[PDB]
């Protein structure tokens, strides 16, 4: 009967219960049933209760949204969009504004001395982005700094805030809902390197949900915010209302999964030739795959 | 080494070789491999020819490239265009310019006098499409009709003109392709029905080729009527250059499959209530997922 929507953790169950209760109370209301937030530690926690049945619906970023269609028997349906118009989210590096440190650069000349916050092994902005194109493109590892930790976006902005790390992985949402959790954290922050756009965060159901509930739920979905309190509900968790989507979304993370794939087996000191080629050749197939699907959606 | 490149049965092969040899003659040249014509009677051989790896990439109509994906290891990746800036084709009903029924409703009054020419059973514009909005949405049958026989679009055309059946399906392609094979024959034509556009026709391969040889194909389409030879190929085609595509291309013809097999389940006095609702609401589940994605192209 009930409903478990599974939120990832971006922040605290502390800082998340107070944006999330009245929308899930709202979605009870019009669905007629119970809706139980499910947290968990980490985004792998949400993937794994999707594929065991145990989170019918859940808010994801791209990659875990990826990682739930692929593994967890997940599927797209809705698009979070920023309330402030902006068309999507970027990754930055953080460091603390009392740091000598002001652009990549100075950072990786003296990665050998600093700490870095890394982020959740299934975030967009916490780990892929940042590991593609400030890592991967560079030739370098997080192994690469003097200690690296992993950690969500809540907790990297407090640390570097705090002078507990040196520099690590965020995202322009989390810096915004600082200005809410945390505001005089907010001014002891730089940002030193910001990603290109990421899309807006799916949400995605478990395929195996009857026609009727993902009616009742898609429903809720495209509808909400008609009202002046759906408004404010949505305006305290920093979007307008959904736009309808699907799994083609996620195409440009695909991409980026298979863009550092490919850097980092061309980066491969250890592979011979014969074993290169054919590596590279089926990382190369499933990129002209989704080169070939976006060449459709742009002709369409 | 060769490829084998499917081309379904609209016309004779004797009409359909001086329009398709130059091209696959231009094929060859850019592959730098041999490419021979694959024909069959009727659109099932093709599919089933790409089923069982005898044809590798084939010109398919929206009907026979939805059974190529599903049952024949297909996928869509070019689509093609009109030569005359028209935004798909239609289907139509012909009878002879000397008849005296000149609409759906004088043809639906006599059909038990009428002979009447259907279409091949994977043809979109010969058989699904006026299956779905002539017969089922009139909860009537083909065998309504004094006699029926399936056929081709040409062989179809000509028996109209030639006064050997009363009424036939037909399209308005194969229609302005008899301006050319036969033209005192189109005079002899009267369209007494039209469908709603139809989606230009689709090209497809199978998945199972290697990733150079489907990157060569696709340059070969995405590229081909840059020339003056390659502009006066496409023009006996009937074509202008071709557009990028995918499966999303064949949504529209999977929702006319399944409205009909609804208008079916839904008209059918042999069905009790705990079963004409569970095949009603499996077809409703599909339709449902296709109008999602259609929402979720519709706002990207």
């Amino acid at each position: 009967k009930a409903l478990n929507f599974g939120i990832i953790s971006t922040e605290s169950q502390q800082n998340l219960k107070p944006q999330w209760t009245p929308f899930l109370q709202d979605m009870e209301k019009k669905l007629g049933v119970k809706v139980n937030a499910f947290f968990a530690p980490d985004y792998a926690g949400i993937i794994q209760g999707m594929r065991f049945n145990k989170v019918d619906i859940a808010w994801y970023g791209n990659l875990s949204a990826m990682e739930a269609v692929d593994r967890a028997n997940g599927q797209v349906f809705a698009q979070t969009v920023a309330a402030d118009g902006s068309p999507g989210y970027w990754s930055v590096l953080i460091v603390n504004k009392d740091s000598p440190i002001n652009n990549l650069n100075d950072l990786l000349a003296k990665r050998k001395d600093l700490t870095f916050g890394n982020g959740d092994p299934n975030s967009t902005s916490g780990f892929l982005v940042p590991g593609y194109y400030v890592f991967a493109k560079n030739n370098i590892s997080a192994s690469d700094f003097k200690r690296t930790v992993n950690a969500g976006h809540e907790t990297n902005a407090l640390a570097v805030a705090n002078k507990q790390v040196d520099v690590a992985t965020n995202n322009t949402e989390n810096l915004d809902k600082l200005k809410t959790s945390a505001p005089e954290k907010l001014k002891e922050l730089k940002v030193i390197w910001k990603s290109p756009l990421i899309p807006g965060d799916p949400i995605v159901w478990r395929k195996n949900l009857s026609e009727t509930t993902k009616d009742k739920i898609y429903d809720f979905f495209m509808n909400y915010g008609k009202t002046p309190e759906e408004k404010a509900v949505l305006e305290r968790l920093g979007w307008a209302p959904f736009r309808a989507s699907s799994d083609l979304q996620l195409v440009p993370i695909r991409q980026l999964a298979l863009f550092k794939e490919m850097q980092s087996v061309k980066d491969n000191k250890g592979l011979n030739e014969q074993d290169k080629l054919a590596k590279t050749t089926a990382i190369q197939a499933q990129l002209d795959d989704l080169d070939r699907l976006n060449n459709a959606l742009s002709a369409m």
